[PDB]
């Protein structure tokens, strides 16, 4: 379409995902989140293939309820734009800061929806690789939304393996740290780290610097507090198996774990289960549920290196455009 069809109200955030704005369709008064990338910055960072994978993965996302939905993708001479579902309900990291840890039934419900979201991605041959509490958003009813598909690997059906060193320090799998070829097993390790943090309110591994933390991930036994529910410990013990082919999620059937005894997986995937908690949100402009760091910055697209833009190959971002049905 055209970015002029939108009024950019706020910068929600800025970072490894580029820039994301609170945007209103002029015109209809519907609010969206818009991820904006500079094409010259993408080429400098050597991230052209990254951008295309993210767009292709986001193209599939409307098929599942627990992934952030993308409505459309379009480009300018300088810019790439992704028009997304707007979620101001807050991320799980932000929410956990207030309460320290989630109660067992709340953590169990988030774990179960994340399982459904991850298993959907793996069935499409996608390894997600960036699972973390910051990437889990709440919709207005309190169901989860997995966000940020910028680290995904795309052709991972059956026996397929990859090699890249990708992740966030606390959540990175030991097989990545040992330089091994890996599959979706790494997502189930990160899932364990995320579950552990929800239940306990600390990371399972520790170190004063990245190096000591990597050693902890490879060597240490996570601490399980005396009060922790038996089945919750048992699930964690089964995900924190360092041999990938023996980890729950890769082997066995994680849905059948006694922790999820009371989960009807069919009803959950249809959103027929009452969320344990619902964010309080007065309007699209209510920013009570997320980090306010960038909200007073002018909601502007910054200047590009005109020289690089007018000289670069223009067809690197072809097949970028996409329209979600209706
Ligand atoms: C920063 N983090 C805790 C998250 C993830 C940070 C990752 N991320 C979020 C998420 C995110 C979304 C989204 O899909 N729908 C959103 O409303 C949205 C938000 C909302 N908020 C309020 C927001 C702040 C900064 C950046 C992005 C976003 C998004 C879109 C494209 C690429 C990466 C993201």
């Amino acid at each position: 379409l055209k970015i002029e069809d939108f009024e950019l109200h706020k910068m929600l955030g800025k970072g490894s995902f580029g820039k994301v704005f609170l945007a209103e369709f002029k015109k209809t008064n519907q609010f969206f989140a818009i991820k904006a990338l500079k094409k010259d910055v993408v080429l400098m960072d050597d991230d052209v293939e990254c951008t295309m994978v993210e767009k292709r993965v986001l193209s599939l996302a409307w098929e599942h309820p627990f992934l952030t939905h993308m409505f459309c993708t379009f480009q300018t001479k300088e810019n790439l734009f992704f028009v997304m579902e707007y979620l101001n309900g807050g991320d799980l990291m932000y929410h956990i800061q207030s309460c320290h840890k989630f109660d067992l039934s709340r953590a169990t419900f988030y774990a179960a929806e994340i399982i459904l979201g991850l298993q959907f991605l793996h069935s499409k041959g996608i390894v997600y690789r960036d699972l973390k509490l910051d990437n889990i958003l709440l919709d207005k009813d309190g169901h989860i939304k997995i966000a940020d598909f910028g680290m995904c690997k795309e052709n991972m059906l059956g026996d397929a393996k990859t090699n890249e060193f990708c992740g966030t320090p606390d959540y990175i799998a030991p097989e990545i740290l040992l330089g091994q070829k890996y599959n979706h097993s790494v997502d189930w390790w990160s899932f364990g780290v995320l579950l552990y943090e929800m239940l306990i309110g600390q990371s399972p591994f520790h170190g004063q610097d990245e190096e000591e933390l990597f050693h902890s991930i490879r060597m240490d036994n996570p601490f399980y507090p005396r009060w922790l529910e038996k089945e919750a410990k048992d699930l964690l013990v089964k995900l924190f198996v360092r041999e990938p082919e023996k980890r729950l999620g890769v082997r066995g059937d994680i849905r059948q774990h006694p922790l999820f005894r009371e989960i009807n997986w069919e009803e959950l995937e249809r959103k027929e289960i009452d969320p344990p908690f619902r964010p309080k949100v007065k309007s699209p402009f209510d920013c009570s549920n997320f980090d306010k760091e960038f909200l007073n910055e002018k909601p502007r697209l910054s200047f590009a290196d005109r020289a690089l833009i007018n000289s670069m190959d223009q067809n690197m971002f072809r097949n970028f455009s996409f329209m979600n049905p209706g």
